[PDB]
Order: structure tokens, then sequence, then C-alpha cells
């Protein structure tokens, strides 16, 4: 389904990365966040939902999903709750880590490479095709 | 034209907001940044280009575009530098009180702008890009 995303966390270098995958396409949005808290998780969900039509997010249901602020953000945005990438994404982060001072910039180089890679169609072309198909 | 974006800056509450508009659809990505510098601008362009197929960005050509780091980010990403805004500050206005931080109001405003509807800016951008594919 076009509105279904999976959010997972991954840790690198003492920092927390949130990785959202659009399940049907393999497109990703990812960010380094200062801490895995309710407030940061809510803000990430708000940003994601402002950019793509997010109906359902599959999460690990952990501690940063149980609070008032996340619940409020999901409610406000119209979002409901209901494997390879974390490792591949880390592999690309690995490949590019030295070219940037900051982990955040390496992570965004990795999002770029992941979504443009053509192995065919890229994940970028796949997401837009599946959503344009749904609108029509 | 599907790969053409316009980036501008706007200032509110002592902070700097970067607003990228996909010119053919009116779809926006926007962020609050800690300063209008070469490094923050290059990182914003890198994020944008990893999410949407950005071929050309129209900028104001100011100081934060003249440096080594922006030039490098645009080169690396394949970007060249050859209405949907005033509304934004007005939506930020409407939602400002519901968020402690300006950043969260700006992202409420991006959501509202892109979802408002016979098509939203979100539907228009995906229609335009799917067609070009
Ligand atoms: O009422 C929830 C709104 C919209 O989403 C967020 C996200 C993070 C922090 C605050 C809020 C307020
Ligand atoms: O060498 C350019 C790359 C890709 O983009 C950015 C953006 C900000 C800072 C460094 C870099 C490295
Ligand atoms: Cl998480
Ligand atoms: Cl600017």
């Amino acid at each position: 389904s076009p509105g279904i995303w999976q959010l997972d966390c991954t840790h690198l270098e003492g920092k927390v990365i949130l990785v959202a995958v659009h399940v049907a396409s393999g497109y990703i949005e990812a960010e380094v966040i200062p801490a895995e808290t309710g407030q940061e998780t809510a803000y990430f969900l708000l940003k994601l939902a402002g950019r793509w039509p997010v109906k359902t997010v599959h999460t690990d249901n952990g501690s940063n999903f149980t609070g008032a602020t996340v619940r409020a953000a999901c409610d406000w945005a119209g979002i409901k709750q209901e494997e390879s990438m974390n490792k591949e994404l880390k592999k690309i982060i690995g490949q590019v880590r030295d070219q940037a001072e900051h982990l955040k910039t390496a992570v965004q180089m990795a999002v770029f490479i992941h979504n443009h890679k053509r192995k065919g169609y890229s994940a970028g072309e796949r997401i837009v095709d599946i959503i344009a198909t749904d609108i029509q």
C-alpha cells in the first residue's frame, strides 16, 4: 500500500539515526537526531508526513512512541500505527564517511545514493510511480 | 519543467528559514537553519537533491552560494545554478502558538501547504515527475 512506511532507528558513532522506508518502493528518508526521545521522534514524523502521503507507520513500538507529544503529532498529521537497509545504508555511510566532517552529511550522501541507485528503476522513480498510480 | 526548484531565504524571530519550491507544482521543502552560511546551504541542497530529482536550482545568488562547500555539494549532486511563499509565513502565523519551537511551526506549515486542496501541491509534484519518467 502507497501510504505505508516503516521507521527504525540505528546508532552510529554515539548518535541516533532515524530511517523511514517507504515499504513498497524502498525509498528512504533518514536523519541524525540528538536523542531518541518522544519530542525528536514526533518532529521527524511531522516532517515526513508534510512531504509524502503517510497513512500508516510501522515502528518498533519502543519508549519514544508512548508519550503525549508523539501521539499528538500522529493524531494531527492523520497517521496511524499498526532489515537489509539499516545494513546497506550503513554500508553506504561507510563508503562516504571520510568525505564529510559530520556524520549528518555522510547520512544525507547515503540517502542520495540509496534513492538514485538504478540496479530498471531507482527507489525515487518507484515511489513517485506508485503514488501517481494511486492518485489516478 | 520537472527538475527546476527555486530556493529562497526568509527570516523570522531571529532565525533563518530556507524555502525550496518546486516551480511547476508549488510543492515546498523548508527548514529552519542556525545560520545563512555556505555549509548550511550546501547541506540543505544535499538533503533536497537526495529526495527529489533536482536538476537546476534558481537562488538569489548571494554570499552563501559563492563558497567551496556549496559549489562542491552541487557538483557532487549534479545540480546546476542557472505566491507559494507569502502564504507560508501566514500559515506559520496561524500555527505558531501550538508549537514551542519555530522549527515545529515551520514543519506544520510545510504539511498544510503541501496537502491543501482539485489537486494538492503534493499530488501535482508526483504527477509531474511520474509523467516525465
Ligand atoms: O500537536 C502536535 C503538533 C504537531 O506536531 C508536533 C511535533 C513535534 C512537537 C510538537 C508538535 C505539535
Ligand atoms: O563534497 C560535497 C559533499 C556533498 O555535500 C556536502 C554538503 C555539505 C558539506 C559537505 C558536503 C560534501
Ligand atoms: Cl525508534
Ligand atoms: Cl539564501
